[PDB]
């Protein structure tokens, strides 16, 4: 798909066995979502932007389908206020941008 | 261009005649940019961010150039880690996302 910027990114993602909106965020290194349990072993970690740092879980291997996409990688579960699909997954679907 | 994400997608802006570094941010509605002089009057707005909110000066229909490409539009001034364009500025530039 072409996905225009006049709104915002959101697409449709399963993680966990659940179906979540999330962004497709260019500006994010990593995949932060909301609160949710995830399989598997994790370890804490700080990220931060706009407004300071969260504390988050880290958890690595994790399968996400992505409007229809499958990519695994490292996801970040704390309090985002948005769920946000990274680059490190981003490059699994093959997204790019284009002007 | 084709931009891939392996790495930030961090490109060269132009703003008051000088030459800045920004990020490409699909995840951003606003283009936020580090402390600098702009002319003309300001007005407030609040942004949030993953770690909360913060105040950042509005200033409309400033001349912008992003990656060659010339923009006039709004920009926001304020305490953001990186300098961001957001949406706002992408929709100008005529940027997709696209897999
Ligand atoms: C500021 C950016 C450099 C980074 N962010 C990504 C942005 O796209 C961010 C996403 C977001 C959207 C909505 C709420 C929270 C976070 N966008 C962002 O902060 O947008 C602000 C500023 C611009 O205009 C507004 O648009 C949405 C909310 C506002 S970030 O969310 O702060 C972030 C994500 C991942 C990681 B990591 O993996 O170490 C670190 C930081
Ligand atoms: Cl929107
Ligand atoms: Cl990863
Ligand atoms: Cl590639
Ligand atoms: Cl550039
Ligand atoms: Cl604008
Ligand atoms: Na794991």
């Amino acid at each position: 798909p072409q996905i225009t910027l006049w709104k915002r990114p959101l697409v449709t993602i399963k993680i966990g066995g659940q179906l979540k909106e999330a962004l497709l965020d260019t500006g994010a290194d990593d995949t932060v979502i909301e609160e949710m349990s995830l399989p598997g072993r994790w370890k804490p970690k700080m990220i931060g932007g706009i407004g300071g740092f969260i504390k988050v879980r880290q958890y690595d291997q994790i399968i996400i389908e992505i409007a229809g996409h499958k990519a695994i990688g490292t996801v970040l579960v704390g309090p985002t206020p948005v769920n946000i699909i990274g680059r490190n997954l981003l490059t699994q679907i093959g997204a790019t941008l284009n002007f």
